[PDB]
């Protein structure tokens, strides 16, 4: 139940680059325990911003849990340095993110591949739910692919744990994934289950799209009163009124009128069941 393992950043070694955002970065790195001589690849992503003591207190109740998850569909935290700066210690996923997967086998994906990672993905949160994280940073460039069969939610130290009265979470200032999140945290910076419902629907937007940018064209500043106004994405052509109509309701402004991620993993189940009855994709059964 309490596994994790808190490592001396002076046991890791960075071997290069994988990726780089606004939040962090990742290394493809070692892990060589001290006393020891073995050396282990491990994938280190480390926060590009300090933190305070209470931002350390959140990541490092987030962490217990992360390092503890028994789902198939989430990352688990292997260890962490709460050195200088937090790196989270994850395990290497050599294919990379779904974002990406699917923007470079577009013409290879069909209807029962996206309808399949819809469902793991919903799983996965839904998991994350029942053990009071709110992810705070589902996206699709936030999904690991282990096998084309098999995607797995990640962390970059952004979830918070909720008290066992609490229902929201109200952050601080600093840089957000606009463009994913739900209404009522890009106006009051509060977070919910129902907000990670919220941006399911944009990463569900992606998968449907074949890795489209959301909002893309629009500055950050108007998302906000764009959403105010009634817009939301656009309907892929490849869905059904029916998939779609679930995206709409997860934009919804009244977070309790979105589903829940229990309900999201029922409908995307029975569509995952019969995927061409709700997906019309082009060579479709050919795939």
């Amino acid at each position: 139940q309490a596994l994790l393992r808190i490592l001396k950043e002076t046991e890791f070694k960075k071997i290069k680059v994988l990726g780089s955002g606004a939040f962090g970065t990742v290394y493809k790195g070692l892990w060589i325990p001290e006393g020891e001589k073995v050396k282990i690849p491990v994938a280190i992503k480390e926060l590009r911003e300090a933190t305070s003591p209470k931002a350390n207190k959140e990541i490092l109740d987030e962490a217990y849990v992360m390092a503890s998850v028994d789902n198939p569909h989430v990352c688990r935290l292997l260890g962490i340095c709460l050195t200088s700066t937090v790196q989270l210690i994850m395990q290497l996923m050599p294919f990379g993110c779904l974002l990406d997967y699917v923007r470079e086998h577009k013409d290879n994906i069909g209807s029962q591949y996206l309808l399949n990672w819809c469902v793991q993905i919903a799983k996965g949160m839904n998991y994350l739910e029942d053990r009071r994280l709110v992810h705070r940073d589902l996206a699709a460039r936030n999904v690991l692919v282990k096998t084309p069969q098999h995607v797995k939610i990640t962390d970059f130290g952004r979830a918070k744990l909720l008290g066992a009265e609490e229902k929201e979470y109200h952050a601080e200032g600093g840089k957000v994934p606009i463009k994913w999140m739900a209404l009522e945290s890009i106006l009051h910076r509060i977070y919910t289950h129902q907000s990670d419902v919220w941006s399911y629907g944009v990463t569900v937007w992606e998968l449907m799209t074949f890795g489209s940018k959301p909002y893309d064209g629009i500055p950050a500043s108007e998302i906000s009163s764009i959403l105010e106004k009634g817009e939301r994405l656009p309907q892929p052509p490849i869905c059904t009124i029916d998939v779609y109509m679930i995206m709409r309701k997860c934009w919804m402004i009244d977070a309790d009128s979105r589903p829940k991620f229990r309900e999201l993993i029922i409908e995307f189940s029975k569509m995952a069941r019969d995927p061409q009855r709700y997906l019309v994709i082009q060579g479709d059964e050919r795939m």
